[PDB]
DNA sequence: ATCTGTACATGTACAGAT
DNA sequence: ATCTGTACATGTACAGAT
DNA sequence: ATCTGTACATGTACAGAT
DNA sequence: ATCTGTACATGTACAGAT
């Protein structure tokens, strides 16, 4: 097929990831020991996610995302206007941060300039930090080895409560993982990142959960396995990320979208069609254009619900225009039709 | 026919709930007595196991299994004479129970704490139960209610490897999968004491079985409120009360016991791993293929530990032939006759 | 002398390489 | 089909702290 | 160290719907 | 006769308090 021989092009080499993880592991460990001292971040543990620690990276090894999780007993959150994924977070360490509240801005520009000034310390290898881009949570990190690597290290406030109200109907799991799965990750702790939208509000993350998911991910416990049978999940996840990444770089039309989007409406796919033979790898080329044909409607219908907060939706006008999404569905819709000829690009 | 059958094994909620109650009062009060003293056994942990904490009891809920677990540090295990499931265990509180922890030594320790401790109980009708010899357990009749056995069983934890023996049990790869037998094997193994000799233990997976038996299907919501039933356990049933019933009438099948039914299903789930396998609308064609294998197993003298492999718990040493023909025999009489002893009382 | 936070020891799933 | 590198979970040894 | 509070899975009991 | 919806009961994991 087709898409085998794309998906043959995007698959990581072993040579690329050994380097890649070596480099980038000697930065993430030195920055973890320097936070442990009279430091406020003493305790900060570290969490990896995102598509490299879930095998769903594609082309090259060169962006990898790094939860440093501070765990903050005795916390109350206040919901920011009804948002359902922001909230203001309250309470001799941490007594910098304190605004009558716990000011995310604050804590990030603090951890931010620790990072810069334990960054400054590396003549091992060749590695700076990218300028602040306002309102986001990442510090990151521009690394040359081979090639340009990408480090998004983000601060996240771990809470072991049970996870805010406007979860409650989200996570709808129980027809395809199940009710005990989705008992036990409820059970995990929930975390906070540093992202606006003023400057003490925090962001909801579920990374810990996507991972979860994404490496437990069929109905059968053996979907995947050495003795199971190989769904298309995975790869259906990776075409649509590559689909958006080419468009991404020739469409500046397209800053709005990111891959979570893709993240985001695959996980319903997944709820919608729960069954392993519902992604049997002989039906790629059916189960990629089905997904194309949701996020289609997605655009169309501007609606794209958060998976864990149901009443957030990714694609309301508030968020991206209209025009965004009228431009990104012809140029799905074209591709779907073309034979996918930026699929050749580059 | 089949379903009439189960609605008479099923559990009455009143009589759970009576049990229940009076059965975690004297656990509880035993529980502390091993810690609030010092003992030589504080630091025991609670850990229910068998039919009742599994959803597989029948009848009545008149008899209970408890572990009371302790982990040990430091322990060498030393296989004694190739059984794979008897090994002697080697090293501080338990000084008086050794050159080798006696098994006989620390139960009978444990065992005379429990008898003192029930004699101070005067809310509740209950004894301790004659000692079995080479049992590992201590046994408990409660009378209130109606009659209710609780088997309190010592438990050493190991947090180490499993023994060797083990590497090739646990065959659910290709049922319950991979990472679930990983993440099983992750788990603490337990030796409990009984003979084979007076210093001999014996491994214990009740918690794995417990996780099974509550983790049975192929899909993940096998027997959950958006999933599919499956009358995996109802066959498990069935089989129980068939052997229950006929050991009943026949001392001829003393050898036999619940654990050989349990054990045998467990092969089973694993030979016909999908859930499909395990249609309620076939639940005469399951069970009678689960007494198809269970014959086979006693025709072939042939029914290894689900957890060690060489073990078999049909051997000629721990069964005689005769007394597996005569099983064979009786199963097969019931099953051509639409099994009678299904309607005795 | 004893105690402990850090690092290592062991084992395996997942996926890429052969 | 088999072999191998990375990541990740759990257990435990031990130099430095008390 | 132990105890309680929360949340939800696994049961059963029974009436109304199919 | 069976299935579904609600209520009523126990068990159990884990967090926060003591
Ligand atoms: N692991 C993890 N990384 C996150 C999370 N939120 C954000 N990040 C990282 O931070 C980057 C920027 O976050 P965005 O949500 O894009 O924030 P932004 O750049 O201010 O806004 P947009 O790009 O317009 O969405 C992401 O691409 C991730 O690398 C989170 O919850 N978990
Ligand atoms: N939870 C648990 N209970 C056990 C275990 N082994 C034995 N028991 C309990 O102790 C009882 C007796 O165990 P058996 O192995 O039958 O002991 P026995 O009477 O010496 O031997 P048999 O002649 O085979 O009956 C069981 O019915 C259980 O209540 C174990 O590994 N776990
Ligand atoms: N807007 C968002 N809301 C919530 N979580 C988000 C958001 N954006 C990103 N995340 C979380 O942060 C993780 C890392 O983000 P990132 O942008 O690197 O995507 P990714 O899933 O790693 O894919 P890739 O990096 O290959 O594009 C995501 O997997 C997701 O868990
Ligand atoms: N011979 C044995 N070898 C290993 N474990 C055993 C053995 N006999 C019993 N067990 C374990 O002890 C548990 C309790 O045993 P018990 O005889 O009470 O059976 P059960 O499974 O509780 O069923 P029931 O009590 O309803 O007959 C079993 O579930 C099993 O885990
Ligand atoms: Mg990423
Ligand atoms: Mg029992
Ligand atoms: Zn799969
Ligand atoms: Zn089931």
């Amino acid at each position: 097929d087709k898409l085998k021989k794309v998906l043959d092009k995007l698959r990581l080499k072993r040579k690329d990831i050994s380097e890649a993880a070596e480099t980038v592991n000697k930065v993430v460990e030195r920055l973890l020991r320097r936070m442990q001292k009279e430091s406020e971040f003493k305790g900060v543990e570290q969490l990896n996610t995102g598509s490299y620690y879930e095998h769903v990276k594609i082309s090259a090894p060169n962006q990898f995302n790094v939860m440093f999780k501070l765990e903050v007993p005795r916390i109350e959150l206040q919901e920011y206007y009804e948002t359902g994924a922001f909230y203001l977070v309250k309470f001799g360490p941490l007594s910098h941060f304190l605004e009558g509240v716990l000011s995310a801005t604050k804590m990030l520009s603090k951890f931010r300039k620790i990072i810069k000034e334990e960054v400054k310390e590396i003549k091992d290898i060749d590695v700076s930090v990218e300028k602040e881009k306002p309102g986001s949570p990442a510090v990151t990190l521009l690394i040359r080895n081979p090639e340009e690597i990408s480090v998004d290290i983000i601060l996240a406030l771990e809470s072991k409560g049970s996870w805010p109200i406007s979860t409650k109907e989200g996570l709808p799991i129980q027809g395809w993982l199940g009710t005990k799965v989705r008992t036990n990750l409820r059970r995990e702790p929930f975390y906070l990142v540093p992202k606006n939208a003023q400057g003490e509000t925090w962001r909801l993350s579920f990374s810990h959960t996507e991972k979860y998911i994404l490496n437990n991910h069929g109905i059968e416990k053996t979907c995947c396995e050495s003795s199971g049978a190989k769904c298309c999940r995975k790869e259906c996840l990776k075409l649509m990320k590559y689909l958006l990444e080419q468009l991404k770089k020739e469409f500046q039309e397209l800053d709005a979208f990111c891959s979570y989007h893709v993240k985001t409406a695959i996980f319903h796919m997944w709820t919608q069609d729960p069954q392993d033979s519902q992604w049997d790898p002989r039906n790629l080329s059916s189960c990629f254009d089905k997904l194309l044909a949701f996020f289609l409607e997605c655009l169309r219908t501007e609606k794209l619900d958060h998976y864990f907060i149901p009443k957030f939706n990714l694609f309301s006008q508030e968020l991206i225009d209209r025009k965004s999404k009228e431009f990104l569905s012809k140029k799905i819709e074209y591709e779907r039709n073309n034979g996918f000829p930026i699929f050749d690009k580059l």
